């Protein structure tokens, strides 16, 4: 509705500060050509969902770069709010020691590129976006203010993309690693529907 | 973000003519007033990964009611060829008997309203979209084509955003029914991150 | 009233998968330059007068094709939604087994082209076009949707419009073929009024 | 599709001088209010297909007015050409008497209007109109210069739309009065899909 | 007020099907170059005045022609009404035989560019053109539809700007050939006014 | 056909000081209400043809008065220069004793209104107009400003609109008074033509 | 506030007929290049005020000549009008031999260039323009018409405006040759205000 | 002729602080309606032709005073400015008392609306203007910056235009009071020249 | 001088979420009326030199409320980011307890709406603006990033701005409370000249 | 709000004729390329605030020339309005001798390009700009009207920008020469931090 994030196309190109393993470090989407890359954001720095959120990627942060895909999160924070959230302990809502970088979208083009930006206040809805190693959108999840989003979830969405990437399937609803996908063409598609069904 | 799809904001209207318990029957987004919807869109009836979606959706159907929810389908196909695919065997990729309205967007309004035509097709993005009681949009989730959806996660964030509703407070990354949640404010929200970490 | 098929002008290009020997394959217009082509419209798939058109088209195929005419039928429907009327049985609807192509225009680009569509339902009224070895549009006919089009009048069409391309003269009304026509100056014609009346 | 002839819209108005049984008289739209109307357009009097048009359905005027149907032909000659035209023996290629009104647009509005207008010769093409009592338009025909109508085709037509008016079926491909027509609703068309297959 | 004729300016090319001897023949501007022309249009064959003003031009042809003036006939006609107007009587008003050509403006462009065109009714008012051999328009005379024009002042007006473009004087008004000039300068002026007054 | 002088329409309204009996006064087409007039435009005061037109309409204006119609000449020269012209001897190229007004139009407007101001001179052309007792314009003619025009014509085509108007028929080609008219209708028609050919 | 005489800038340039000793002569404002020029306008030949203005300003042509400065009287009367005032006797309100030219300003051009067109009028205000040898606008004098001008003034300002330009000095309030000028600088112009007070 | 400044129309309306009597306060042109008004400005305060033109006027105020007529200057400078010259000797290049208003167009809008801003540098040419009691400019007076203005022929203008308002004549060239005026008709009139002929 | 913040005019409006006494509350423009505002801009928290602006104007905060002036600082980052930084030790390069509001512009709009915003980074430069108890804009302080601003002269700025606004005086240059001030008109400002020179 | 000068951008261009030690000279911004600018606006020439902010800033010209700075002064009154003020006593209100240049701003080029006119008055209001020796400009500093400008502040910014060109810190607020200053990252700035708290 708005933006320019069309699924499909080429992600919105970004470049911003983020904190990375406590320093400052400029990030763009450029570096990550050949690797997925799950862009998430949050509203603000010392609130209460986003922490959670943050978290939750970091302590997984290793299961997608396994798989080839790297995590990073962005609100319209600046990067010495970042770092001092960084620098507070999670027993009082902060960050603590991050593995994934942390961007900061002072500009909001970030945001408003990705249509993520809550215009009345100035902050960023929870949008997610996956993008694949070829620079294109394949994935939107945003999420109201107080609800937050699902890490297993948005593994689950990088690993079927992956898969259905290589081996020119499609992925069923509800598809894991190991579970059957659907060749797309009426005759070999048959194969799935008469098996479970 | 999705045309005119806005979270926070009314979610757009829609009127459709849809099949019901087999036969045709109007539909509108008022007829759902004081409960929940997931609108889901999937691209064309006879494929592969979209009839996968609407079967789980479907043998969830009563898991969504129970909560208040009211689960509905569409595509640009018509009621005829809903109906047909309904009455093909789920066996041959057939859909079977249904417990949710399957409505028919011809004239492609509703996927142009919600942002998930693919213009170069004509046919709906893989989009969701979770609507409360009052109206208003909730959520947006859009696929590509090749990779399913996931109902559990649906159902989740249904839940999460039923919870948070009633109870003023938010829900952390991952949430689900009997985890915490949090108090968003700076000094009762520390009763919540103390806890887990 | 809209769109672009002008009498006279060179018929709007086209290109569109569609079912042909219950496959899919991509079909042209620049497919059929020397060959006439009979293009008819029809609104959606399992309905009631639409069979009956296509059936009636299939049988007479090779009437036309014996003249070197080509038949096309299309509509907003799909090639999955197209394949599934053809493996429904006519008995019940259906079409069975098909002797011309049966086009999709999912992107009612070839609707719209020539203004056909409906737009308040988004489907194609009942419009027929005679295009010429040249390209060329020789006749448009458009009934609306209750009353179906008659195979034999088309078949009369281009018969005369063949015979007159050839012969330099001009079909009367109600020709068919072994009736007189007209030479076309002041003159010569007095040879047809003097004996038809 | 011609102009601002829509099917399912009202007609254009129009309103001509008309050579009425070898007499000038006023013509408009609204006097046919009740009956359907054929209003058949025509290049050039004194020319070679448009008399054996204008004969025969001149012939057959009479086989119209039996069903309520009014027959009207237009072209961009003067009324003054039209008497003469019909003061002029069929055997010398006249219009001899006349028992349909023919109307003179000589404003070229009414082929304007009905987007008939070969703009590079300032004629009318061979478009033909059918208008119901409700004055909605419901047919159109349009053939290049060289092939003429089929007034067979045109009272058809006619008797379908009269037909499927007052029963609320639609008729199948080639319809004649005495056949079958189809039952619109999925359930009751399977009479007649069952009885002709 | 309307159109692109304007005295001392190129005259508006024209080109379009005439009746010359009897046939159907190309005539254009660019034909006379070198010679005079007088071009007059009229509403409607088959009707009242024209016949006389082009059976008096018709008859009159040879007294323009030995001066290199060719006179033009033109109304919104068709090639083919004028022919069978020429096969008319001219005891049953008809036009006869005729000595000057007869075009046909049926695109209403040659009227449209002399802004002769009644817009109201389709037809050309009585307005005639002088054109020298150069193309440019020398004079105008337009009547209204009731009021014939005058063959004798047309010649005059001829022979007036032919006299006046050889030897560098001006003709007075009722000036005839054998009548006096007068030279267009202060002193030599003198000559006739003293002399005819 | 000039400015916004059209047959048929309101002629052009003008409001001038002219010279009337050798003094000045305010002239109105307003006052000629009821009667014809003849408006001519000439170029310059103090000109060569010039003269002799404005003294042939003055010595034949009472010819125009006894038919009701009054004749007025105008140009952009001012009132004074006109006096001092009408002041002029006429075997000196003035104009003596006039016994028609000679309107200023020092604004142009009169010229630019009716169409026959020469831009690059910012002269009149020799525009002659006939307007009836209803104010409507009958009649235009231009000619270049070598060729004086006829009074001959003009009172012969005021002569002829009278009679047309009166008797509500048209006048022939060369028509004068005493000559038949033809009623203008086919078969009354008939007698002209008969007895004339 | 109209035309495009702005003092500082190069005057607008002119060119037309003018009456040169009792003959027609074109006269172009280059032709006066390196002399001053006064150039005033004056409303309509044969009125009041103006022969009293041509007349002085005739009279003192020499005057400005012998400094190098050509005199030119213009109005939007023609050159024929200028010339029957001229061979008007003065007694009798007509100009005599004149020794300046008078310009024909028909088109009115002229008068628009130079912004004193009277516009609902259509003369010129008594403007008066003073142009140095460089074509540079240096004065402007506009009367409204009951008032005339000053021969004495103008003269004053030519002089003054030629001493300035050889000097390199400015003339004070009321200079005549032969008082003193200021040294425009604040030190040097000590010298005139000490003296002068 | 300059900016809003039109001969024959309301002077364009002013306001502005001026220093009248060495205090300040605002004048404004309604203050003189029932007077003349002769408006003059000048570039610069401390300049050179501006001091004498200044002093020139206020010594004679006194004299227009008498006639009805008001002198009023004008620059850019402030009323500070204005009162710090007057506060100057005139030895010293100052103003010294001063009996004339002295007004500040610190906003360049009585410049611009007069049409005398030399706008590369900000300041306004040798602009005089005179103004009648009805509030119409009668006269307009330009002069580029090196030439200082005639105060004799301001007061000569104001005397000229009071007197042809009150008896309705019109004054000729170099009129002062005691010499004959024109009575402007024809006739009345020739008294004037044939007395000065 | 600044987006909307214009000196003399009504100061841009605002209303933002701020932290005050440790808590959180709306401040808006309206709650100072009858109190000067000095509303200061910083560009980020957990920076460099902000800390020590912001810390002395805490410090002097009661020295501006004796005034009956508040002080109110303002960045663009969150009111939970501010209260961290608050929560943060001094010696940390943390702000510790404040004395005044921190208002948070995470919307931007207040620095958009004083022009202070940097766009290349979003963050706002240290502009610091005097409202007085009216709500008009009296003075504009803007700095560099790396300058900090003066506590001594925006005290001094308020004081003089009080002490002119209720005597009707301006303070001359480095003026401060005690000294002279200027009767601003030219007679009883010389008290004030001969007095300090 | 208006004009174009932006902290952080290059200055606006100027160029002006000022008094340099009582004499005309102009000046220009790339005169002091690589020295520092104080270019401060005033409204107008013998007022009140304005000579005491001359004065004042003229007797520290050299306080700001040792530090390789220049001071500018500039209104929009003429350099003959500047030299005169300076040529009047201070006792009196004026400035006396003066050590900076006093530029003139006559076509209020400089006062627009740099924001500070005050529209409804024309004049300037009391801007202060800092332009460092690269021409960008660094600070902004608007006074209203009645409350003159302090030098000291001025000398502080100048200094402060100096200190922190070249040692590549930020100085704190307050700061003064001798001071600590910021190194403005968060490992280096805890060093100022601790210190001083």
């Amino acid at each position: 509705a708005s933006g320019n994030a069309r699924i499909g196309k080429p992600a919105p190109d970004f470049k911003a500060t983020a904190v990375v393993d406590g320093a400052f470090k400029e990030v763009k989407l450029s570096d990550y050509k050949g690797k997925y890359v799950v862009l998430f954001f949050y509203p603000l720095d010392f609130t209460f969902v986003c922490p959670t959120e943050i978290i939750a990627f970091s302590n997984r942060a290793e299961d997608f770069r396994k798989l080839g895909c790297e995590v990073l999160g962005v609100s319209v924070d600046s990067q010495f709010t970042h770092l001092a959230w960084i620098n507070t302990p999670r027993k009082e809502g902060g960050l603590g020691p991050l593995n994934i970088p942390l961007l900061a979208d002072v500009t909001r083009r970030l945001s408003e590129d990705y249509g993520v930006l809550k215009t009345d206040e100035g902050i960023a809805y929870r949008g997610l976006f996956i993008i694949d190693g070829k620079g294109v959108l394949r994935q939107i999840t945003v999420n109201d203010l107080p609800v937050g989003r699902s890490v297993d979830e948005a593994l689950r969405l990088v690993q079927a993309f992956q898969y259905t990437d290589e081996h020119g399937e499609v992925s069923p609803a509800g598809w894991k690693p190991g579970s059957d996908t659907i060749k797309p063409n009426v005759d070999d598609s048959k194969e799935y529907f008469s098996k479970h069904n």
